[PDB]
């Protein structure tokens, strides 16, 4: 439960431009509350904040090449979320993530085999 | 067998712009869909996972045999994906398919 | 003790690629080790001594170090280790006194390194 | 450019590849990240007089996931993170104020992905 | 204290389980064990003792070093240890570098065939 909102692209790559390679380009991104989900054209940049004010920030780069495999499960009903497995190379648990309302659901898993394989 | 126009149908939307369904088996009531770049293990109510393993994650692997049992091993990672590959599975051809798709 | 190829590659044809080829191969008792253009595959049968045999493929890339250990004894026996890449535990294979020890040692370095 | 690159390659001439060249560096206080071609070399000393000297170094090939996170009080700082291939915990750097981390950041980014 | 070993001599020794286009490049012999770069591994050479009759041959293709480090202790005290992390392997294979040793030409023989 909960929505991602859809990140306006253009300012993200003003804001994030500092920290992207030469040659990479955003090609979605989403916000829950305050963190992001950032689908590059290298990498997904996951953008997590931490207290009250928000200032313990971590920017994890995944690198697509490191997805060594991955999953969507459907959700069972309309009031759960499809969720996405995500297995990192060398991490032994997979990052799990909902594929909450508002994301398009088939868009990401697109980007991620356009991207992955 | 498996109606591969229907099903690159069903999984059109997912699949990688350069990418493209060449073959799938029947695992009981699960199956095994090959295309140009992964392994996709969809196993099933309204609830069906979606089980992607690019062919270049793939180490090795090994088939023993009666049923058979298939071990796909995984980059970075020590535990294989187990498949039990029950009398009636085409073995042979899932095997010729590994390595065609990953060799 | 000499493998016969030709017949290797009929057996094994209807699991080989298409563009697949067998090189090698050695006998270790009642096993086989296969050295293809792509792959090792260790064929492992008990035989007289039970119901399995396991067809295993380890590409070459996935071969990250590799060690033999002899016996200092009469014996002569050999033992490898093969570590494959994502496990840290060792594929290990006893190479009795007949096995050819130094040609499997030579064709794992020729095809994986 | 924080450091004589010149300079640099000339010092590290010695324990670099034939064709391996330098490409930038970064003074981590008294510490330094220099990139090549082909690695970054983290050159730490240790103790008052810097002595006791590390060059440990990290072929970009082998980086597998990295993260930048805020540290230290009031989040002044930050520490950075490398996975690297085939080890489940990451190399981590403090990366104290006054360091370039978002030029280092950058240059990770350009390098590794 | 390391003493270097001829490598035409080794290459005769070693030959039999060389790769076919594989050349020595450096090798170092502490009692009967040894420590051999060739262009393609590492090759890591255990006898027990002078005589124990077992040995243990230990190769590391340099693609499965997937980071090294070497550290010294001093300005003026030049002893060193590489520390040479192999994929898979969570702790580090430790090479002291002490009297014998051309800690520089190791360094950049690693450099050479690993990067
Ligand atoms: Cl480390």
């Amino acid at each position: 439960g909960g929505n991602a909102a859809e990140v306006n692209l253009d300012e993200l790559a003003q804001e994030l431009g500092p920290i992207m390679g030469d040659n990479e380009q955003l090609a979605l991104a989403y916000r829950v509350i305050r963190d992001m989900f950032v689908f590059t054209n290298k990498r997904l940049i996951l953008i997590d904040k931490q207290g009250v004010t928000g200032k313990k920030v971590s920017y994890h780069s995944v690198p697509y090449k490191a997805i060594t495999h991955f999953e969507v499960e459907t959700a069972g009903t309309f009031d759960m979320d499809a969720e996405l497995k995500l297995w990192i190379s060398g991490q032994k648990d997979p990052l799990v993530k909902e594929l909450k309302k508002g994301t398009d659901v088939v868009g990401i898993q697109k980007t991620i085999a356009n991207f992955s394989l």
